[PDB]
């Protein structure tokens, strides 16, 4: 009964399938059966003698197996619940891509007044809530400078309750942790609401405290674009108002000088420099994606565009960004305090290439003819239709939220498909009652995806309740292009990002055209 027990409880059919599947009659894959089941389950390209090794020597708890190059059932759940068994791809979680092009080539990872730890209005300003962005990736910061006592210049929510901190104070802790996540160039947003005084206070503050890594002068041969993520590494810019305002602060405004958005128009005249930057609120942006589209998508080619919350996002709400980025938008600013399916899509979206910060876009995207409108499909490069199948087969240790000790989850399984209009869609599992340890689902889902390039893959997991909103248990968001096929486990996170050690759902994924 103890083996039993404690044994059963560890049991999962599923994995004793799959194996069975792999292995057949045998007790134990052998490199070749490996090999197989890369090639043909998981679907991997490096499929080979090769990895199928690697999995093993990495993978296989057995001595005798190992050495003589068998993998054991024991070996196969370990590779499946390691790195190279995760649904979000391995080969990404390190820098891969292109860092060599014009920063308006890339999606960067930008936050909103990013000073701020709660609400708008009344909440709290604090270091730490550049610290946290900073710590979970974001290269593009906001300090909205205002005039404080004793002729330091203080940051704070202009017209709001909101606390506030010290500008130099705020310099050191991005001083600090610039670079603790990407070795890329951050970018400070300033909003200056100071007197010319402390403008200047600002200007020696920056470079006292930034000194060296504060890009103060364009980089060499800089002339016709952006520079690139790999030319400005290391370097912090700014952004903000040009030549009210000293010259101490217009003249470290290099690559980034705050505009007022003008229109599209791209032969030389109209559509803004390549160092010129506007902003949008999600609305105007909602407007202009809506009218314009393909116009903001050939503006964004060559040029930065920052969108920020509505205005009346005042609980520090998010909205999506994806919506933003079917245009190209690079800078899109989120409010990194706030959990949700906006934070969990963006941070899935800035998970990829090694979390660096910088996401090449599609090239189509990249194309300053391009004919692409997100709202307005028509043929091209971009339109690449597939076929999704995801089976969500069981769950395990779904950590338990809310209740200390009274209950036991009843979850269900979400997964979203997010990406261009024609290719969101949703689909739910079915409640498992009073099971967060090893629910059994196996449920299948179909979507068909038309611009993968730009869709991303969520799997969500509540905790279902009949007489209340349904708990949020983990969640999980994966590129498409990071989508790994075949077995996978998918790692849980909490509502903050954080990684649920123990957490998985266990998935089945194959992308066919
Ligand atoms: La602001
Ligand atoms: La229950
Ligand atoms: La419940
Ligand atoms: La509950």
């Amino acid at each position: 009964e103890i083996e039993t027990f404690y044994k059963m409880l560890t049991q999962r059919a599923e994995i004793d399938r799959a194996f069975e599947e792999a292995a057949g009659s045998a007790e134990t894959l052998s490199v070749e059966r490996l090999v197989t089941f890369l090639q043909h389950q998981q679907r991997e390209e490096e499929a080979g003698p090769a990895l199928a090794l690697s999995l093993i020597e990495r993978y296989e708890p057995s001595e005798t197996a190992k050495a003589q190059r068998q993998m054991t059932k024991d070996g196969f759940l370990m590779y499946l619940l390691s790195a190279d068994g995760n649904a979000f791809s391995l080969a990404h979680r390190r820098v891969y891509q292109d860092m060599d092009q014009p920063l308006s080539h890339y999606l960067v990872s930008s936050s909103h007044n990013t000073y701020l730890l709660e609400d708008q209005l009344t909440g709290p300003s604090s270091t730490e809530a550049y610290i946290r962005a900073l710590c979970k990736g974001c290269r593009c910061l906001e300090l909205d400078c205002w005039d404080g006592p004793n002729q330091e210049p203080i940051i704070y929510h202009g017209y709001t309750f909101t606390s506030k901190i010290l500008f130099c104070d705020v310099l050191r802790a991005i001083r600090d942790y610039a670079f603790k996540a990407s070795p890329y160039p951050v970018i400070l947003s300033l909003e200056n609401h100071c007197s010319l005084e402390q403008q200047r206070v600002m200007a020696r503050h920056l470079r006292a405290i930034l000194g060296p890594i504060l890009l103060d002068q364009p980089l060499d041969g800089v002339t016709t674009s952006l520079p690139s993520p790999e030319q400005l590494k290391g370097k912090i810019l700014l952004k903000g108002k040009k030549l009210k305002l000293v010259p101490e602060l217009s003249d470290m405004i290099i690559y980034c000088k705050s505009v007022h958005f003008g229109g599209f128009s791209s032969p030389g005249t109209s559509g803004q420099a390549f160092y010129e930057m506007a902003s949008f609120s999600e609305s105007r942006a909602l407007r202009l994606l809506q009218e314009s589209g393909n116009g903001f998508v050939r503006h964004n080619v060559s040029c930065l565009s920052r969108i920020y919350p509505a205005g009346w996002r005042t609980d520090s709400s998010n909205y999506s960004p994806v919506e933003m980025w079917n245009g190209g938008c690079q800078i899109v600013a989120l409010n990194f305090q706030t959990p949700g399916p906006e934070m969990d899509v963006y941070l899935g979206c800035f998970q990829d290439n090694g979390g660096c910060g910088y996401v090449l876009k599609p090239a189509f995207l990249r194309d300053p003819n391009t004919t692409f409108n997100s709202r307005a499909l028509t043929q091209g490069p971009w339109w690449r239709p597939e076929r999704l199948r995801v089976r969500i087969i069981s769950g395990q240790q779904l950590p338990k939220v809310n209740k200390n000790k009274n209950s036991i989850v009843d979850p269900k399984v979400i997964v979203e498909i997010h990406g261009v209009g024609r290719d969101t869609g949703s689909r739910q599992t079915a409640v498992i009652t009073n099971n967060g340890f090893n629910p059994r689902w196996d449920m299948e889902f179909e979507f068909e995806v038309t611009v993968p390039d730009l869709a991303l893959v969520r799997f969500m997991v509540e905790d279902y309740d009949s007489s209340s909103k349904n708990d949020f248990i983990g969640q999980s968001t994966i590129p498409w292009n990071s989508l790994k096929q075949g077995y996978r486990h998918v790692h849980l996170l909490s509502k903050n990002g954080d990684q649920h050690p123990s957490a998985t759902l266990f998935v089945k994924i194959s992308i066919q055209d």
